[PDB]
């Protein structure tokens, strides 16, 4: 659980910009925080996560202004039933005691809970 | 100054790298964080603060 700053330093020195991050939710959160901290926010990179939860985790579209992030999403939306269920999840989460924000948002479905 | 993203986004679009920030100590506080927000932090840029204080700010 350390920083992979050298690996990306050679990766950028190798005239290569297109890297795939196979990782878990914890590791995904920590790597995203590290890459944002270092300054990897330009339009000369393209990143992808194999983790299926990227809508119930702390992702903000306004931090992204130069970098392109694309991903997979197991869940299906635009279903009124799935909607009503997601408001039920949010309303049952909000009154509950707050949970730490360590790279995980509450009020939205996660994969294991849904399955 | 909290929403200075437009001016700087055309300044980066016009490909200028060397800028002098005429600014007050109040303004430095938010500019040092917008420079993080917009997503341009490459070494090609060159920056200068007119204020005499750099040991009171992070």
């Amino acid at each position: 659980n350390k920083d992979a700053k050298p690996l990306l330093k050679e990766m950028k020195k190798s005239k290569e910009f297109y890297v795939i991050f196979d990782c878990s939710h914890e590791t995904a959160a920590e790597i995203l925080k590290q890459i944002l901290f270092m300054g990897m926010m330009t339009e000369y990179y393209h990143y992808f996560f194999t983790t299926l939860d990227l809508f119930a985790l702390d992702l903000e579209l306004y931090r992204y202004s130069g970098v392109n992030m694309t991903g997979f999403r197991l869940l299906n939306i635009d279903n009124p039933h799935v909607s009503s269920i997601i408001e039920k999840w949010s309303m049952e989460r909000l009154q509950a005691p707050p949970r730490p924000e360590t790279g995980l948002l509450d009020g939205m479905m996660t994969t294991e809970a849904a399955l």
